[PDB]
């Protein structure tokens, strides 16, 4: 039968690589964000159907910009995607959860109002969340409290627990072997560690300070490619992109892998 929220051509490694995937995309600012501080809305063009909605938060300190790169790079392969400023760049974790879960009901919001850009455009049933640092633990505790969320994709995420085994959602942890802030042993590794109830993945980059995946980084082709297709698996329940999602990348850039019920393409 035909997978109803599958969109876009069959991938490949270079398209998913590349800097952008096939769907053009265009974005606006939010008017009035409510529940947070600022926010952008990046968008595809004939996506072929609604798609899903993703809501990024930056870290302590950080506002959109650390984190923009994801917005056109998740947008043109087939999502919708709002990246935020918080109410303060001091917000801690919990926080940014009820900005993040603020911001995708928002886009909601405004898939249901005739004068939006995004009018139609989103299956609001559909939804995911990413975020470095606080960010990142953010998106942790927004999945905790909300397993009718379909994938998190955190990437150098920070808590003060570090224990998050009610976790059900597919979740991604990007992790940088060399962080110094919050450290992998202490914050990543545990964190992953912690949840034995849901399809996960534990991608550590080699050499990656706290940032290394952040706007600007040097391994865009590889964590571009990783996120798209984690997103792609579990919001879209595309089996196009098991392999990509579940896969060893058995690559020089990554110094540990680690994966829990994630199978390749049978
Ligand atoms: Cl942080």
């Amino acid at each position: 039968q035909t997978n109803p929220y599958a969109r876009g051509p069959n991938p490949t490694a270079a398209s998913l690589e590349a800097s952008a995937g096939p769907f053009t995309v265009r974005s606006f600012t939010v008017s009035r964000p409510s529940g947070y501080g600022a926010g952008t809305v990046y968008y595809p063009t004939n996506a072929g159907g609604t798609v899903g909605a993703i809501a990024i938060v930056p870290g302590y300190t950080a506002r959109q910009s650390s984190i923009k790169w994801w917005g056109p790079r998740l947008a043109s392969h087939g999502f919708v995607v709002i990246t935020i400023d918080t109410n303060s760049t001091l917000d801690q974790p919990s926080s940014r959860s009820s900005q993040q879960m603020a911001a995708l009901r928002q886009v909601a919001s405004l898939n249901g109002t005739s004068s939006s850009p995004i009018y139609g455009k989103v299956d609001t049933a559909r939804m995911g969340v990413m975020g470095h640092s606080m960010g990142g633990g953010g998106s942790l505790i927004s999945a905790a409290n909300n397993p009718s969320l379909k994938a998190a994709a955190p990437q150098a995420p920070w808590d003060s627990s570090t224990n998050f085994s009610s976790v059900t959602v597919p979740t991604l942890i990007f992790a940088c072997e060399n962080d110094s802030i919050a450290p992998v042993n202490s914050s990543a590794l545990p964190i992953y560690d912690s949840m034995s109830r849901n399809a996960k993945q534990f991608l550590e980059i080699n050499g990656g300070s706290h940032f290394c995946a952040n706007s600007g980084n040097s391994n865009q082709a590889l964590i571009g490619k990783k996120g798209v297709a984690w997103m792609k698996r579990f919001m879209d329940n595309d089996t196009r992109y098991s392999t990509f999602a579940c896969e060893n990348p058995n690559s020089t850039r990554v110094s540990d892998f680690r994966t829990a019920n994630c199978s390749l393409e049978h």
